[PDB]
């Protein structure tokens, strides 16, 4: 396809322009695609040029880009591997503000996401960084961030409750009409409740899991 | 009220014997007086005495008073607010003796609540007084007694579980009976049970969502 | 008995043949035994001849005997006590390669094990270990071991959110047909499924506080 040619284009990597020009139709083609399967495929090509080459402009761009792609996305497994791809870049990575700003992109992600389990994910990266990273100062700063995205979790769980205990009293009054009539109809919408209760209850249950891994990460 | 017009007296601070003979009757007036908003501003009061002026007897008088009013006061939502008293007292404060009993204080008003909510709210105040303390040895101090409300917390989560896996089995076995016979009265006895089952989840959940955040504190 | 006989006989500790004389066939009375009581007795005063005595290869084989008899049995009570035999044995140890040996079997024993509690002890016996073990690189050897099992019940604390997602998706297909027919039949039949939600809802909580306290003991 022309995705694919556009990305043997970027194998030879001959002048910083010609990058510039790749990486732009290559976002353009990102954008307005439903398949996420290219998508993907594009991601992990523009994180292949941001790891090569040189230039901190043109690796902030694609880190942009990236992020972009990540903004609009509603997939939070197309999100994942584009945190992945932004995780990837700065392990590879010889200057401390060049991650510094990525995963202070990663951090904004975070906060931007709805779910609590990309959090975690998110968290996971920025925690295999600080692994590989050395020099203090820089880890010091990831486990800043890393307490950051367990505030978030934290405060998504507290709201997790919250429409726990509102369904929970919705079911306590449901529960209370049934006593006074034992009719089918007051059955079966007791029997609603529940499985909102049961799926609200599952929900805060993940909620939970992705903040206990947060805490573990750190 | 008497009860501002006995806060304008405190706010000359004259003498010392002055303030004990208004904190005196301030804290009277707070005991057996219904209204949580009249016992909130006499303990905003209170504090404000303890975090001015001078001489610890003063200060350590006006804890003990808050701590009784703490230990009395069935509504969380005053208990805290107490709690928080402790804490600003105990952030302006020039003696580490002092923030000493302070924390000590509030370790033993954890220990006494039977809210793990209430345990939670406790342990995030003792972590904003480390953040601001300094000095070593105090903080170290602050970590010991944080660990020591995870330790109640974690107990307070075991007896929500064998209270849940009790209702559990007790679910079980009232399922038990309508495979039996499936009438109308032992599906609502099943209802009953279920909801019972929900309330003591939600419960659990939490005083496990209080645990998770005291782990994060620390 | 000739259990009590031959704990007897490893009081005196005349000799080291004597003692693998005994502990032999004392791991072999433990073996196919279905008291459990017996066997505890036996684990004690095992442990009592490897706390007590010298050389490592009695101590290993000692160790190794324990070991065998927890992966052997599905009592949680019984391998907790064993598990309990090991850490006091490697409390009571004057050489740092004793208690790595007896740390890493510890670990094994957390990997092979199904019960996210039983892990939860088990980092409940490192944790003692560590805190009066003393002695850097040694204390960091179990810190490695410790978040190894907390990532032993993140992984069963997932497995456990998967299949709450599974009964979950069948309680909500129930629930559909249940809109469809409001018979009886569907009824009691979305009672099951609510049951197994319930149960499986428990069993998610348990592994989740299991984690919790993994958490705190690190």
């Amino acid at each position: 396809e022309r995705v694919a040619e556009l990305a043997a284009e970027a194998v030879r990597a001959t002048d910083k322009e010609e990058v510039i020009e790749i990486v732009k139709e290559l976002a353009e083609l990102a954008k307005q695609s439903t398949d996420s399967e290219l998508v993907n495929f594009i991601v992990r090509a523009l994180a292949a040029v941001a790891i090569a080459a040189q230039d901190k402009e043109l690796v902030i761009y694609i880190v942009k880009i990236l992020a972009e792609l990540a903004k609009q996305s509603t997939d939070s497994e197309l999100v994942n591997e584009i945190v992945k791809a932004l995780a990837e870049v700065a392990k590879a990575a010889t200057d401390k503000e060049l991650v510094k700003y990525i995963v202070d992109i990663l951090l904004e992600l975070a906060k931007q996401a709805d779910d609590a389990t990309l959090v975690a994910k998110i968290a996971e990266q920025l925690a295999e960084v600080r692994e590989e990273a050395k020099d203090k100062e820089l880890q010091e700063r990831i486990d800043r961030v890393l307490k950051k995205l367990i505030e978030i979790t934290l405060r998504a769980l507290e709201e997790s409750l919250r429409e726990l205990r509102r369904i929970l009293e919705e079911l306590k009054e449901m529960l209370e009409r049934l006593e006074k009539n034992p009719d089918k109809d007051v059955i079966v919408k007791v029997l609603k409740v529940i499985v909102k209760a049961i799926e609200a209850s599952v929900r805060n249950q993940q909620i939970s899991a992705a903040n206990q891994k947060a805490l573990a990460l750190l």
